């Protein structure tokens, strides 16, 4: 039993809700919140910009030190950093950005990072400003993640389409 509330159950381990991931994380304080990161951990917009703003830019400060030490992430890769005031940890995961021409096949590799954590609050990877089809992103999530994932979908219209079209 966990403290996530109001989710629809898609499979044994995947749940979905219309919610603002920032507001969700502040309420639940999950062990892990997933960020829709880029390889440079430059949290300018989309989910990443919103999560970083909610940390008063502390996420960006920590991320800049991470990059200065380790260099960029790989597309499909991840790193674990602090969750600041939002969660214990933030799993920064880089899905392919279709608007940069990155290979959508890497979306499965991106979701595989979730399997290293027993429970996560997450967005759909490569959705929104990353330019992938969110219906596809949900399909890959369900077919790749085996741990317990609570998916927050900000847009109410998109959420209804995701549910009504889910196979
Ligand atoms: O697929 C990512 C998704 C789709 C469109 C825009 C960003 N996205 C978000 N998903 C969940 N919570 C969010 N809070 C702020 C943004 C946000
Ligand atoms: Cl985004």
């Amino acid at each position: 039993v966990n403290s996530f509330s109001g989710y629809l159950k898609l499979t044994d381990n995947v749940y979905i809700k219309n919610a603002d991931i920032v507001e969700e994380a502040k309420k639940v304080k999950p062990t892990v919140v997933v960020n829709a990161a880029n390889v440079y951990l430059k949290h300018g917009g989309g989910v990443a910009g919103a999560l970083n703003k909610a940390t008063n830019n502390a996420m960006q400060v920590e991320s800049d030190d991470y990059i200065a030490t380790n260099g960029p992430l790989k597309v499909g890769g991840s790193c674990v950093l602090s969750g600041h005031n939002l969660a214990k940890h933030c799993l920064h995961v880089v899905g392919p950005n279709v608007n940069k021409g990155e290979d959508i096949q890497l979306l499965k590799s991106a979701y595989e990072n979730f399997n290293q954590h027993e429970v996560l609050l997450a967005p759909l990877l490569s959705a929104g400003i990353f330019g992938a089809d969110p219906i596809h992103s949900l399909r890959v999530c369900v077919d790749t993640v085996r741990t317990n994932v609570y998916l927050a979908v900000f847009d109410k219209n998109l959420y209804d389409k995701l549910v009504s079209s889910f196979l």
